[PDB]
């Protein structure tokens, strides 16, 4: 049975699970440049609506950053973290994990973000980082340096995984959200073991969750129960605690904490200049539900930090992960680290 | 206002296409504006999600309306198709092909549809290539042939040009789509008739509705065993079609004296396809002569429910009687040697 794509796009049309090795050839020849868009299509539909499983994304992943630049040896952190969400939910939020991220670093956690300028005038966490000043694309070297002396670094997507643009052409072509929606959090070049990653599907949040475990990756992936890849206060929210190759699906009320319920054109984005507005208020020490949602996600990522080193009890977790997020803030540390950060890139010249 | 992002969204969260959808997604395929990812998508979408009668319905009318027609008065009202969709996993051109020649020597106009293969493994025109049969004419050829040798073959890139992106997406992934269920719909002859086999039941049940809300007289087919033609290994289902209604019913030939065949009796290659043509039409007995005899007598059963009144049991004695006799007479291989002689009196 040598693989081909008759055979393995018959066998998921058939609504059939793919025998193994078969969704990394198909990953493989994708990111040789032997995939005719058709097939990319054709295959990412497919496996869209058979319903992939954490061993099939696990291959696509694998191969995918088989193909990626590496950053320089020994210069990630031990316990560098994630803030991303998969997209695909329809709804234009602010960015709210771009906010967290620096919330996050502030707080003392190594972040390293990753991701690409958004198609759409509709500004993405890349594009408000470049309306706020911060240069988001560098090479392995200076993401590095940044880690380092910031404490904060972002992958520009089509630097490090120059081999998937075939790929990413064909996602914008078809529009509508793939499997291949998952694996930007599964492809992060720098490999954090750790992350808050959201998610807009309760179905591929789990086995996004199993494709974490199988890293041993201490991870929290959450869906909002309204259908948003966000964590937010607007309601409830489904969490899969991933951590020492285990995993909890716990539900996440903020009311719980002391929140309020928020409506959800509260959190809608804007332009560039807009999103970057918002960053700036948030850091500023601006309350309402947009701040809430930042110090939700922070909090989160602090937990999943935390699930490296130890197991502690669920909402004690959280409620040290939100006054650490909430003091990041208040202190001026989260918004000296966004200056710091700028001022780095202004060094680069 | 429709969209890509829209339709393929819809279809992935199995959901039917609002009425008008599925047309605007095709007409941007045949004029040139779909992206052979976007092509690829909404086939494999389509697929996945099952479509509906109404969502081939517009499928099939929007690549017909951008089709050749064959010229005015040169198609009989009777004219007739006998052919399967393929995407079965076997083949069974050699049957089709056989049958079609067979109902055209018991009197009965038909007019055939296909294209050349990719693969070894013939298509439809392949394996009359390979007989000699000139299977490349325009529409005024195609229509002599029909009048004079009373059979006739629409070459599909001839007479659907503006569905050459398709083709070539189709090509390069290979899988089974819904696309594969046009060919028997968009037989630009446009017969009124026809014996229509279909690899899955599901699907076979959708085609029957599509010919029904043409008033077509069609006997769409599916053998029990996966064979998108009547078999003889087992049961069929047929689902019978006529004048905006469909009767649907399971199918034994054993009723009418057929002994059991094993499915691997029923074959392959181009070459070796025009040998089984040959032996077939010559007189050799077997599992692949009774295959033949029965969808022949299916295509003259589905003719005769146009204008005869003929109940069905009576109908298909008489169809059997018409297509043994079109063998065992030889006037399936006179008619096979004019078809050839026909194409060869031209340049
Ligand atoms: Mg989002």
């Amino acid at each position: 049975s040598v693989p081909s794509w008759p055979q393995i796009l018959g066998r998921l049309t058939d609504n059939r699970d793919l025998a193994r090795g078969q969704a990394a050839w198909a990953m493989d020849q994708i990111m040789t440049g032997n995939a005719r868009p058709a097939q990319i299509a054709a295959f990412a539909v497919a496996m869209t609506m058979k319903a992939p499983t954490a061993d099939e994304v696990g291959e696509l992943a694998g191969v995918m950053l088989s193909h990626a630049h590496p950053l320089p040896a020994d210069t990630v952190p031990d316990d560098a973290v994630d803030v991303v969400g998969t997209g695909g939910d329809g709804v234009n939020t602010v960015n709210l994990s771009t906010m967290a991220a620096i919330v996050v670093a502030a707080a003392g956690v190594p972040v390293v973000k990753h991701g690409n300028r958004a198609a759409s005038s509709l500004s993405g966490g890349a594009d408000t980082l470049e309306a706020l000043g911060v240069r988001i694309d560098l090479g392995p070297d200076l993401v590095a340096r940044s880690l380092a002396e910031v404490g904060i670094g972002f992958c520009f997507a089509p630097r490090f995984h120059p081999s998937y643009r075939h790929a990413a052409a064909v996602r914008r072509e078809i529009g509508v959200p793939t499997v291949f929606n998952l694996l930007g959090p599964l492809t992060n070049p720098a490999r954090p073991r750790a992350g808050l990653i959201g998610c807009a599907f309760a179905d591929l949040a789990e086995v996004m969750a199993g494709v974490f475990a199988a890293r041993r990756s201490s991870v929290l992936v959450v869906h909002g129960d309204d259908g948003l890849d966000e964590l937010t206060t607007t309601t409830t929210s489904t969490i899969w605690r991933v951590a020492a190759g285990s995993v909890d699906k716990l539900t996440f009320d903020p009311a719980g904490f002391g929140f309020a319920r928020a409506q959800l054109d509260q959190l809608a984005g804007g332009d560039a200049q807009a999103n970057a507005a918002a960053v700036r208020a948030v850091l500023g020490g601006a309350r309402g539900p947009v701040r809430d949602a930042v110090v939700l996600n922070a909090a989160g990522a602090i937990v999943a930090h935390a699930g490296l080193s130890s197991r502690a009890e669920w909402l004690p977790a959280w409620e040290e992960g939100l006054r650490r997020a909430s003091a990041a803030i208040d202190t001026g540390a989260a918004e000296q680290l966004l200056a710091r950060w700028v001022r780095f890139g202004r060094q680069i010249l």
